[PDB]
């Protein structure tokens, strides 16, 4: 008994029963509340099926307090091995099949702007020089400001991961071309004139903007300050019209009417140019894996009462270690796709807490891998740490949105 404890001068046992009873309780109510409002543009913009089964990870969670600390029957010592190591693996397989997803759909997303950029201003697959005379390849990517050739190869082979010897290909140019749209970019975002034409604008007429830094560069775009902020207040009608004067259109006409059309359609017609039920099952799929390394080891080494409040078990390094490992890869896996994510606004910057969920993640379980090993109260340890990464998982993604749904209904728009 937890309470007896408490009155002997222990209230480890009370406190992770009350950590673990208020985030049943948390994980019942953000439930709920996503069940109520799952028509609404905050839930329904993301994987409502992967977020239930990321909460009953948490939930499940917090249930292993309850075979942590119970009362000595044999299948208790079976239903920690199970729920330590299959909770995290139910909230990480539907957070890293959600995190791969918004890579996948990033990496799309860039593959239109090289496209664009490609027809609009062009490619050479082999190492030349810029006007100004330094080493240059693709869509204009520098590789080094030296005048030695092997120099450039040199740069060069270490930003692709091969001897290209000089010669690289459409999609490694691509590659580079994705690192001149982030720097091009954060120009754009620490400019104040541009910057908030940046904000308003769609993807799609981002893409435009990004195509005219590319042409004429920062302060260039910054002299159609007309044109600029009739876009940003969206009448692109006439944004087209005051464009098709400029200079820059009667210099370069062929380019610029595909630009131009851009931003009227917000399309790309000018131009050339992953399930859902799939996710469930690639998440179903890295759930059974942990479940099959437990049920491995509960024939390798049978669960068993060591021998109380504490339930001990026969739990031997193997039997921890093991799940451990594979849930470590679920989180590193995450914190890669989810960092490579990180700015992606999509879903009311859905992606940004994820990050710093991840982050959280990591620190939480590298430290305690000493503190446990280290430790002579091992089951207490582990009742706050699983609670403590549950709660992590609950407060820095699903409290956001259960604001906005609660507080904010006038912001839970499309
Ligand atoms: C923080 O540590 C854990 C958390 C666990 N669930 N978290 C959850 C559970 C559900 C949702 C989110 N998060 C499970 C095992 C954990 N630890 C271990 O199994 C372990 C054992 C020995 C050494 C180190 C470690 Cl880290
Ligand atoms: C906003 C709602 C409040 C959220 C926190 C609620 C706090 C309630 C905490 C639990 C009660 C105190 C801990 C239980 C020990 C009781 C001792 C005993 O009964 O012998
Ligand atoms: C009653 C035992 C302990 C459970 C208490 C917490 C209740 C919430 C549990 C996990 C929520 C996971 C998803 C639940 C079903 C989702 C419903 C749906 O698919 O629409
Ligand atoms: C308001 C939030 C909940 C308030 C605290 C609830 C906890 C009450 C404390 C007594 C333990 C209740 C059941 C836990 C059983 C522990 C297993 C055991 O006795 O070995
Ligand atoms: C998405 C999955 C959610 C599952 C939540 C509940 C987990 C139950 C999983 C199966 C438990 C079966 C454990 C094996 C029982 C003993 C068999 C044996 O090893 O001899
Ligand atoms: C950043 C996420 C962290 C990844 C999971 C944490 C660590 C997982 C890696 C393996 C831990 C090494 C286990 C060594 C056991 C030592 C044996 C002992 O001390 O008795």
């Amino acid at each position: 008994s937890p309470v007896q404890y408490l009155r002997w001068g222990d209230p480890a046992p009370i406190a992770a029963v009350v950590f673990a009873c208020l985030g049943l309780l948390a994980t019942l109510f953000v439930t709920v509340v996503f069940i109520i409002y799952r028509d609404t543009p905050v839930v329904k913009s993301s994987s409502r099926e992967l977020c239930y089964i990321i909460l009953a990870g948490i939930c499940l969670g917090y249930l292993c307090t309850f075979c942590l600390i119970a009362k000595p029957k044999q299948i208790y010592c079976y239903l920690q091995r199970i729920g330590i190591g299959l909770s995290p693996a139910m909230s990480y397989s539907a957070l890293v099949t959600k995190t791969y997803r918004a890579a996948r759909i990033l990496a799309m997303s860039k593959k239109n702007i090289f496209e664009m950029l490609r027809i609009d201003e062009g490619l050479r697959l082999k190492i030349y020089k810029d006007t100004e005379g330094y080493y240059t390849i693709g869509i204009g990517h520098l590789l080094t400001k030296s005048p030695s050739l092997n120099a450039a190869k040199s740069e060069l082979d270490k930003a692709i991961g091969r001897n290209t010897n000089g010669v690289i290909t459409k999609d490694e140019a691509e590659k580079l071309f994705n690192q001149d749209v982030d720097a091009a970019v954060r120009g754009i975002l620490r400019n104040a004139k541009l910057k908030p034409v940046y904000d308003s604008l769609d993807a799609v007429r981002r893409a435009a903007l990004i195509n005219m830094v590319f042409q004429m560069g920062e302060t260039g775009v910054a002299g159609f300050t007309n044109s600029l902020r009739m876009l940003q207040q969206k009448r692109w009608d006439e944004a087209a019209v005051n464009l098709a004067k400029s200079r820059w259109y009667n210099q370069t006409p062929n380019r610029a009417k595909r630009v131009i059309t851009t931003f009227r359609t917000g399309t790309w017609d000018a131009y050339k140019i992953m399930s859902a039920c799939a996710q469930l099952v690639i998440a179903f799929i890295l759930i059974c894996i942990q479940l099959g390394i437990i049920v491995a080891l509960f024939i390798m080494e049978p669960p068993d009462i060591m021998h109380e409040v504490y339930l001990i078990c026969n739990t031997t390094n193997l039997g921890v270690v093991a799940p451990l490992g594979y849930n470590g890869l679920l989180i590193l896996a995450c914190t890669f796709y989810a960092f490579k994510t990180r700015n992606v606004p999509a879903n009311f910057n859905e992606a940004k807490y994820i990050a710093f969920t991840m982050y959280t993640t990591c620190i939480i379980w590298l430290a305690f891998v000493p503190i446990y090993f280290g430790s002579n109260y091992k089951i207490i340890t582990m009742c706050f740490s699983v609670s403590l990464s549950a709660t992590v998982a609950l407060g820095c993604m699903f409290v956001p949105k259960v604001y906005i749904i609660l507080a904010k209904p006038e912001r839970n728009v499309r």
